[PDB]
Order: structure tokens, then C-alpha cells, then sequence
DNA sequence: ATTGTGACGCT
DNA sequence: AGCGTCAC
């Protein structure tokens, strides 16, 4: 009753760019704007692999991981932008820099946790407190929430329904209680409208957002009304939302763990999890996972918004599928040097921008016929940003996998170099 | 012949 | 440290 914490202490937002790589290319090339278009990597094998898809193209069924020739079968007028190639591999620099633009804007409002190249979590608790004290008791107008949906409303034209649900929400707000969680979420949604307006004005990129009490609910909310809209998921809306929500839709339950939850417990939806005790869930899935599941099916999650805007690792990877697998010493050396050269460029830029230096170099390889995505992962010291030294060290670390008696056997299907363990510089 | 990343957990 | 899981 009174002593049961409800997970309503924080206001957390998740902001995620709409078809991000496509928007980057459309800003650069106006001919692609408001068109079915996609961003692809490489071009020889089946027109290239698709990695981003505009919503106009999604209406025809084009998806990520689709080959471009098959997408053209679905959408003959599909326009394509190619990822930059450098040193024989895809180079994502343009998208990382656009990401930095977005992150730097978001950092002006509150402390963000970079969750991916195109999304970040925001802890807005202090911001909502300050804004509530500054309001001094005046109500919140629907004009301050022009693109916000309230999940589970209305109850009892899409824009008409959105406005109806918003009016229902706002008419029920207790604006004199500065401690009301629903009011806090609402003021958070106002701040998030402002953040998304600033992002669009200063970059041209549109984004969606979720506003709730934790990271999981914020991300789930963000996905509900994409694109170019934001969604507030309140504590009280959790029972209904979760009553038909497949378990796999919740962050971290999309893989084998969610499948085991479904199979062992004989359930399909998130809300059904409430029928089990914490001890039962711990017995089936471990203490940490069990506590997490017991709280999460009730809308409660405590994972903090970490103050980390920069990545922790800088990596360079290339696959060599099929008959292109590396089978000679010279091939492995040359590709290790290409990877190390891109890595050195990015590492020097990172040192100059962020006042830090990586100290450990991770080398990973996949070998042909091996079932696992990574066949070997070994680390060595990273003492200077030199591509020749880094590639030589990677070769020294991996050379005992060659079972040949000039040749390389069995052939390598993936190379991977990663700089980690940063220290202030 | 989804590719190229990046974070975090387990032992 | 090296391997595995998960998303993005
Ligand atoms: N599997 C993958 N492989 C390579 N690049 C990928 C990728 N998945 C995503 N990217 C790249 C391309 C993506 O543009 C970008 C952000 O990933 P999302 O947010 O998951 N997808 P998007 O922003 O496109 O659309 P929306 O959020 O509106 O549904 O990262
Ligand atoms: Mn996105
Ligand atoms: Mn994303």
C-alpha cells in the first residue's frame, strides 16, 4: 500500500531520429526529399544491402537488411543513396558527425546518455522541477504540446483523436500539486517538444520521442507514434498497454531470454508476468533478471540515465563473405592495414576533440565455416596512434591461427579492430 | 552474401 | 581476459 514504491520518481525521455541516415542524405541532396528513398551499403552484390528506409518507401514494404534489387521489385521508383567507401570499406563518418550535431543540441537541455548513433536518453527530473517552480501554478495549454500523444487516450482523422486524447489528459491534471507524477510527465513532454523543435530548426532533422518514468518505458513510448511525434506513457497506462504487448517488444527481451520467458511460463504478453512472484521469476531466469522482470511488468525500472555522450570504444570491422574470404598472408596484412588506417584517422580526431587516448587494441576474426560470429578475440597494448604499428600488432596477435605450411587456412571471413580503455589526455 | 557498429553480462 | 547476448 503506502510503502510500495511505484517507480514514479524520475522523468526520462528517449529521443530517436526518424529514418536517420535517409534524413542525412536528404538534407544533403534535396532531390531525395519527400520521396521513397533508402540508404544502401555497397552495390555489386544484389544492388547493395539496405540500411535505412524512408517512410514513403516503407509504405511499399521496403525494409532494412533487404537487397536493393528486391526493394526495387517492391518499389520501382525507389531512390538510393550509397554509403561512402574508403580504403575498400564502408565509412560511416557523415552519420557520426550528424549524430554529434544532434547530441550537442540535446546536451543543452539536460544530461544525455548516448544510446545509439541516432538516439539518446534524457533525465529531465531537475529540469521539470525548475520549470514547475517557474510556472508558479499556471495550467499547461494544449498549444504547448502540438505533437504529443497520450497513450491510452481518448477513452470513455488522426490529429482529431490526438487532440481529443490530449484534452482528456489535460482536463484531469492536478496542476497545484508540484509532486504529482502525471504533471511531472506533462511538463517533461513540454520540454521535449522544445528540444525536438530546436533539433529540427538547427539541423533540419525530424525525430520522435518517448516520455515516461524510466528508460524502457520511454523507448517503448517513442516507438508508438513514429514519425515526427512524441508519446507520453504514464504509470497508470501501463496495465492496459502491457495487457496485449508481446514480450519481445520490451528492450532486452527481444532475443533468447524473451523466448525462454514465453516458453517456460507459457505466456505471450508483458502484463501476464505480474501473476508470478519475484522468487519464481528469479528461479527461472536468475536473481538479476528475475527482479528486473518482476518490477518491469509493473512499469518499474531503475536503470539510471548514465552521463555519457561519447562512445566508449572506437571500432572498424569488415566482413569477407563467400569466395572473397581472405586466404593469403598478403591479403590479411593489407586489410589489417586498411582497417588500422581508418582507425588511426578516427582515433586522432577523437583525441583532438575529446581529450582522451585509447590504451588497448582489440583484434577479432571470424573464420570460414565457423558457426560463431566471432572466432577469436584477443587484446594487446595500444601505445601510439600508428596504423602500421597497429596492423603489425594485430597480425602478431592473430598469426598463430594460420594452419598452413604464404597461404592462409582456413580463410578469414571477418576482420575487426577496436580501440578501448580510454584515459584522459 | 544483413554489414557495420556499440554496450553490457558471465565466468 | 575472452566469450556471449542484445540492440541498433
Ligand atoms: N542493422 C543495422 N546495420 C547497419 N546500420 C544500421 C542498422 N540498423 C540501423 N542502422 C543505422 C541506419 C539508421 O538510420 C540508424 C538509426 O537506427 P534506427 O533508429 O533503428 N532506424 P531509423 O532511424 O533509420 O528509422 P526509425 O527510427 O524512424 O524507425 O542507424
Ligand atoms: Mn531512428
Ligand atoms: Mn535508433
Amino acid at each position: 500500500g503506502p510503502h510500495m514504491a511505484t517507480g514514479q520518481d524520475r522523468v526520462v525521455a528517449l529521443v530517436d531520429m526518424d529514418c536517420f541516415f535517409v534524413q542525412v542524405e536528404q538534407r544533403q541532396n534535396p532531390h531525395l526529399r519527400n520521396k521513397p528513398c533508402a540508404v544502401v551499403q555497397y552495390k555489386s552484390w544484389k544492388g547493395g544491402g539496405i540500411i535505412a528506409v524512408s517512410y514513403e518507401a516503407r509504405a511499399f514494404g521496403v525494409t532494412r537488411s533487404m537487397w536493393a534489387d528486391d526493394a526495387k521489385k517492391l518499389c520501382p521508383d525507389l531512390l538510393l543513396a550509397q554509403v561512402r567507401e574508403s580504403r575498400g570499406k564502408a565509412n560511416l563518418t557523415k552519420y557520426r558527425e550528424a549524430s554529434v550535431e544532434v547530441m550537442e543540441i540535446m546536451s543543452r537541455f539536460a544530461v544525455i546518455e548516448r544510446a545509439s548513433i541516432d538516439e539518446a536518453y534524457v533525465d529531465l527530473t531537475s529540469a521539470v522541477q525548475e520549470r514547475l517552480q517557474k510556472l508558479q501554478g499556471q495550467p499547461i495549454s494544449a498549444d504547448l504540446l502540438p505533437s504529443t500523444y497520450i497513450e491510452g487516450l481518448p477513452q470513455g482523422q488522426k490529429e482529431g483523436m490526438r487532440k481529443q486524447g490530449l484534452f482528456q489528459w489535460l482536463d484531469s491534471l492536478q496542476i497545484d500539486n508540484l509532486t504529482s507524477p502525471d504533471l511531472q510527465l506533462t511538463v517533461g513532454a513540454v520540454i521535449v517538444e522544445e528540444m525536438r523543435a530546436a533539433i529540427e530548426r538547427e539541423t533540419g532533422f525530424q525525430c520522435s520521442a518517448g516520455i515516461s518514468h524510466n528508460k524502457v518505458l520511454a523507448k517503448l513510448a517513442c516507438g508508438l507514434n513514429k514519425p515526427n511525434r512524441q508519446t507520453l506513457v504514464s504509470h497508470g497506462s501501463v496495465p492496459q498497454l502491457f495487457s496485449q504487448m508481446p514480450i519481445r517488444k520490451i528492450r532486452s527481451l527481444g532475443g533468447k531470454l524473451g523466448a525462454s520467458v514465453i516458453e517456460i511460463l507459457g505466456i505471450e504478453y508483458m502484463g501476464e508476468l505480474t501473476q508470478f512472484t519475484e522468487s519464481q521469476l528469479q528461479s527461472h531466469f536468475g536473481e538479476k533478471n528475475g527482479s528486473w522482470l518482476y518490477a518491469m511488468c509493473r512499469g518499474i525500472e531503475h536503470d539510471p540515465v548514465k552521463p555519457r555522450q561519447l562512445p566508449k570504444t572506437i571500432g572498424c570491422s569488415k566482413n569477407f563473405p563467400g569466395k572473397t574470404a581472405l586466404a593469403t598472408r598478403e591479403q590479411v596484412q593489407w586489410w589489417l592495414l586498411q582497417l588500422a588506417q581508418e582507425l588511426e584517422e578516427r582515433l586522432t580526431k577523437d583525441r583532438n576533440d575529446n581529450d582522451r587516448v585509447a590504451t588497448q587494441l582489440v583484434v577479432s576474426i571470424r573464420v570460414q565455416g565457423d558457426k560463431r560470429l566471432s572466432s577469436l578475440r584477443r587484446c594487446c597494448a595500444l601505445t601510439r596512434y600508428d596504423a602500421h604499428k597497429m596492423s603489425h600488432d594485430a597480425f602478431t596477435v592473430i598469426k598463430n591461427c594460420n594452419t598452413s605450411g604464404t597461404e592462409w587456412s582456413p580463410p578469414l571471413t571477418m576482420l575487426f579492430l577496436c580501440a578501448t580503455k580510454f584515459s584522459a589526455s
